[PDB]
């Protein structure tokens, strides 16, 4: 239990200093490369958190993580938010202003709000992943990880013809073993029956990582997700202070101001 003890310690702390140098040390052994991303104490220890000080396994999603941006160049050869800011415009997604109980940072995506016929999957998936390496930052999302509401209303089957096989693949891999972020729940809402159908046969083969982690919550989600979610919700979902658009606006901003950071890589 010394790994959520090295988790909860600032970035400064000298006792994190041993778990860098071993993992900064096989990087570099591996031949980890030198192209736009430094091998900073700050990024590295992202690794760390992650996979709480759990140093093969914080080395391995390392390698994944270079594996899958070399793998997946159309999402994430350019992360300059130019070319996702019609869906950020749209309402596509928000990241909300408040955690949730367990202090995790939460995610809203509406798929309503993605037009296939201008944007695609790899569009969608540049957005994740822009506001993933901008949340992944905050040391308190490092600890303790991130929630995702999938807003399904409008889901139509020119979104289900964009998850090909290898889309697929690509978004396990990321709420896996392929980005330093800890998914401790998808949640999804309004889909359709057969969601529920599916997940019910294919639930117990499903990898722990997100087994018991994703909860289906069909139309009638209001009240399961609040209890999961409360005081935290924009007024559509149930919450009481501001809209999904205020915080469409609001993380839509946040990523225009970071577009030099997003740019480095
Ligand atoms: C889920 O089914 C709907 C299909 O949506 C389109 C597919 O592209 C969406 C990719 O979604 C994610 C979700 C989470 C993530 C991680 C695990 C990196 C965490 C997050 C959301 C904080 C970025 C990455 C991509
Ligand atoms: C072709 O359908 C695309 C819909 O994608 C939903 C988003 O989540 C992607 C996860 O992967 C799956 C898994 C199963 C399925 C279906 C509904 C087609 C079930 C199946 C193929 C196992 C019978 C679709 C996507
Ligand atoms: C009828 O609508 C047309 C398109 O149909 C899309 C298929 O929807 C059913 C898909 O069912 C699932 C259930 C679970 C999953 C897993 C658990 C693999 C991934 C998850 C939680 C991201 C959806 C994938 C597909």
């Amino acid at each position: 239990s010394a790994g959520p003890q090295l988790n909860a310690l600032p970035d400064h702390s000298p006792l994190l200093q041993p778990g860098l140098a071993a993992l900064r040390r096989r990087a570099r052994e591996a031949g980890v490369p030198l192209a736009p991303l430094p091998l900073t104490d700050s990024f590295l220890l992202r690794f760390l958190r992650a996979r709480d000080f759990d140093l093969d396994l914080a080395w391995r999603l390392l390698k994944n993580y270079y594996k899958w941006r070399a793998e997946c160049p159309e999402i994430s050869a350019d992360l300059h938010p130019r070319s996702i800011i019609g869906l950020l415009k749209a309402g596509y997604h928000g990241v909300l202003r408040s955690r949730d109980p367990t202090g995790s940072k939460v995610l809203i995506y509406r798929i309503a709000h993605w037009d296939p016929k201008v944007f695609t999957a790899y569009d969608v998936f540049r957005v994740s992943l822009i506001t993933s390496e901008l949340i992944v930052q905050e040391v308190e999302t490092q600890r303790n990880g991130i929630k995702a509401i999938f807003d399904l209303e409008g889901w139509q089957f020119s979104h289900a013809f964009q998850i090909t096989p290898s889309v697929a693949k690509k978004i396990a891999a990321v709420l896996t073993d392929s980005f330093p972020l800890k998914v401790r729940g998808i949640h999804l809402i309004n889909e359709p029956v057969i969601f529920h159908a599916v997940f019910s046969m294919i639930k117990p083969f499903l990898t722990e990582k997100i087994k018991e982690r994703i909860h289906m919550h069909g139309n009638n989600y209001k009240q399961s997700l609040l209890q999961h979610f409360p005081d935290i919700l924009p007024l559509e979902y149930g919450g009481e202070e501001f809209s999904m658009e205020d915080i469409c606006q609001e993380w839509t901003n946040f990523i225009m101001k970071s577009e030099d950071y997003l740019s480095s890589i």
